[PDB]
């Protein structure tokens, strides 16, 4: 089976992955970084990131699997001690996360999928977006931005924004004000807001046309932006599961103590 | 088709009720308060929870409708001005809510069903409680309270305690916490928590093991637990609806503008 | 000079005390807990809110000190193992932090002084308290309650609620909601607000009247209260210092790291 | 005595200046945007903003008003309606809010005065930031920004951040986060803090040295920064008052009804 393995590029990660390689070589299985069934990401949940962005466009085909070369990551959740273990069960189980679609419409259009979330902020000061929720107008934010989080991203930014920590199974995104005006002129709804499948979440701008749009780590900024559109991605990513380590039990470990 | 309607009590409310009876007596409706198929509260939200739980034993063989004599409700979403258009419908599609199930275990065991939330608070001061998801030991948790709230319910005690705003086709249920003392020997996660069904929240006590324990507005002094145990219900609430007056136009018009 | 020594009662407090008394008969110092000029509380901040609560009616005779046989205290600030440096030392500077004073009137009139802070609770639920700021009203508050904090009090329940950290040296006291409602109904500025002194603060309950109020450690159920004012009060605590402990060190051992 | 008028620019703002202009034509008032000793803002807080700052060189030689012509201000907070009757007054007391001063060191140094709050963002992403209080480390802050505010900018950005409203009579400095990453590897202490007269706060850069630094409306990039130091200033704006307008009131009348 074809895999490909990317590496943080720190000394251990490295070589970690070039002994991983050689203990695959042990097997039947061929290291092809252009179609790979299986794709290993060896760092820590930003090289994991990386990795899904470089092989979005055939996440159906792929499983994904994390090694944590420093503290427990949320996708990287093996340890490196557990490397040669990993490559005898690769020669297992499927567990599928929701993604987040994300449509950026000028006056053409432009689709990006999301693993953590996707953000909107103002090109300086606070700006301001009407917020439209299924073709109903819900509020006028006024403020620093709005990020819009699947599941497995509501530890990450959400979270500190206040956000709900949302099982990943859960087919939802979930939307946070970041620092949004509030006085006798100006009123949002302040508490985050959780959307199923299906449903679309429209911002559109008011005065202000230009933007920064953020997809997990890649941020762009987006000229004569009309629309940035958010529903729950037909798409999902695969990850190889090996043994049970319940969501739960990441949150407690990363969060609370370990 | 047999029905039955509660009061607030109050004039206009008593009076409406009147004049609706009056309406059904025209059709082939028999007013029933023993086994109603239809259960039409009016009043505000805290009517139509006394309503919920004066049939939650018959819950699978009635839908609920809820008019508002004074500002709009989140189940009470219908205004009196059209009592003598939604008699004439009564004699229409079903709507469902998932429920919250809080299970009391002492040393027998009782259950309880909420459609806003149940809570657990202390017998004065900070309590102590263990929180374990999934027979995962989660937190040992010291403060106020906890709060697990039903999708409907997140508008109400779960809004105030920060918590998300969740569309109710979700089925799925949030944990938000009042006060958590957090310090170098106490520590909780502090975000809202979202559980899917079949997912178990357990809660246990450390030294003290007497709690207040509220279902919706029912607050009851629990001694000798063990334990108190939350799950999505597979049970669901069944509202009559007649027009689109969706969730998310609800919120906007309860606490954005109207 | 008169001492004395309260202690938190467990093995290690009752034996480090009779120590200490051991090494203050060396010294002119006389044990008195009638007339005492020094107070030193062994044990945790619990220890020392009870110390400052027996002798509250000698503040202005009194420095007090706190040893913590367990972590950290911001009151208990010193470690047992110094306990012999401070008898020599006690045979200094003195530092004051200002108080939180309590008026309850009925229909006569009570006063109470607080170190943290002093709340007003419901007798169940949600309970509804006119907000009065210098004879002005500011809004109707409608939730579980009330906490208006000292400075040192800042770090307590206040920081629970979410309240600002504010140095001991402001003579201010600081007002946090417990859950308040919002909706279209129901308004309150949800901000913590900070009063300096000569304000006044006056909650005045609109149907209800009777109230859980806490001053510090003690909770007690008042009937047929009228009116809680709260104001910086003209008393100060005086603690003996010996070396410099800057508070916000205190906070960033006791939250940050240690 | 010498007088100006900025206007912000609109045509209700422009004529209510030339109608002004001609009233003080009645007395002995000579209209000098040099050397004014009353500066006259017609506008709304923005506009009062810029007024403080193109006069902030000469702030003790001045006493501000300002007049909203749209909704109430907190430093803009009389009326159109009562401009013939300023005029009257003008040819009074005055009232003194505390000022935030803000030093940035590069590798010379340059200082600044902040009337509502000074901040420090990103170049992108999260940044890093050393918080250093009165030469102490307190924590290493990874997030979006933090917020530094005078007592009178209380109700804007750091009302937004969930900082606490303080009085402006006390002399204090409130330092506020923009989402905090908080995990088991990163650690802030999220409150709030409030500091006195004479404390220092200095951010210091960790890797990346450039940041977006803001005070008040005015937001500049500054490259190569070893420092940001924050005090409350020496300096203070002085408002000519002719009326009892509370600022709890202007709290009330701008958050929870007018
Ligand atoms: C390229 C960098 C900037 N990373 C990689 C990652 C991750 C990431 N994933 C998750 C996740 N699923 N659950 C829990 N933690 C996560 N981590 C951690 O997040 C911290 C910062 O990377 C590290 O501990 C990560 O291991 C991008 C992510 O940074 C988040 N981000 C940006 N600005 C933030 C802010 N101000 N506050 C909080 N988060 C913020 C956001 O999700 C963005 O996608
Ligand atoms: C018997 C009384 C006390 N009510 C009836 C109701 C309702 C209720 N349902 C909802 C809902 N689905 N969504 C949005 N609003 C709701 N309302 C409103 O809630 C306010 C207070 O009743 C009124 O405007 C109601 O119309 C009980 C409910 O009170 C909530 N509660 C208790 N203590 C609270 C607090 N401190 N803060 C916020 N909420 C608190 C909680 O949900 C409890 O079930
Ligand atoms: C009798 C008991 C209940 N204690 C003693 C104390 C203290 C106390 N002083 C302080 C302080 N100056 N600064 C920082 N920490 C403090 N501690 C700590 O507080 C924790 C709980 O005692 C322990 O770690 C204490 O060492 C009473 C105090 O309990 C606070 N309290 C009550 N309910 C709370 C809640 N839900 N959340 C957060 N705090 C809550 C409140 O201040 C009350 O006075
Ligand atoms: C040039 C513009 C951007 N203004 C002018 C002003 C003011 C300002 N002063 C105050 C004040 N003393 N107290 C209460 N309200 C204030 N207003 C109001 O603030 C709103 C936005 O201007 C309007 O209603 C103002 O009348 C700059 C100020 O914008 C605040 N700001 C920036 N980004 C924010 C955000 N994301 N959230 C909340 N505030 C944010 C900040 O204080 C900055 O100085």
């Amino acid at each position: 089976m074809k895999y490909m393995i990317t590496s943080k590029g720190d000394e251990k990660s490295d070589l970690l992955r070039l002994n991983m390689i050689a203990g695959f070589g042990e097997y039947d299985m061929e290291y092809d970084d252009v179609e790979p069934e299986i794709v290993i990401s060896i760092g820590g949940d930003g090289t994991f990131l990386s990795a899904f962005h470089q092989y979005e466009e055939r996440l159906d085909e792929i499983a994904f699997i994390g090694i944590h070369t420093g503290h427990l990551g949320f996708y990287a959740d093996w340890r490196p001690a557990e490397a040669d273990k990993l490559v005898k069960l690769l020669a297992y189980q499927k567990v599928s996360y929701p993604l987040l679609k994300t449509t950026v419409k000028y006056g053409k259009e432009a689709t990006y999928l999301a693993l953590n979330e996707s953000t909107v902020k103002s090109s300086g000061g606070p700006f301001v977006v009407d917020v439209v929720i299924n073709d109903i107008h819900f509020e006028r934010f006024r403020g620093d931005g709005l990020c819009m989080s699947t599941p497995s991203g509501t530890t990450a930014y959400n979270k500190s924004l206040g956000g709900a920590l949302m099982h990943p199974s859960i087919e939802a995104m979930q939307l946070t004000e970041m620092a949004s005006i509030n006085n006798r002129v100006y009123r949002t709804i302040g508490s985050p807001l959780v959307f199923p499948k299906h449903h679309v979440v429209s911002l559109q701008p008011v005065n202000d046309k230009d933007f920064q749009i953020s997809v997990d780590h890649l941020s762009i900024l987006h000229r004569d932006v009309q629309e940035i559109r958010y529903e729950v991605s037909a798409k999902k990513i695969h990850f190889a599961r090996f043994r049970s380590f319940p969501f739960w039990r990441r949150v407690h470990d990363s969060f609370i103590e370990d």
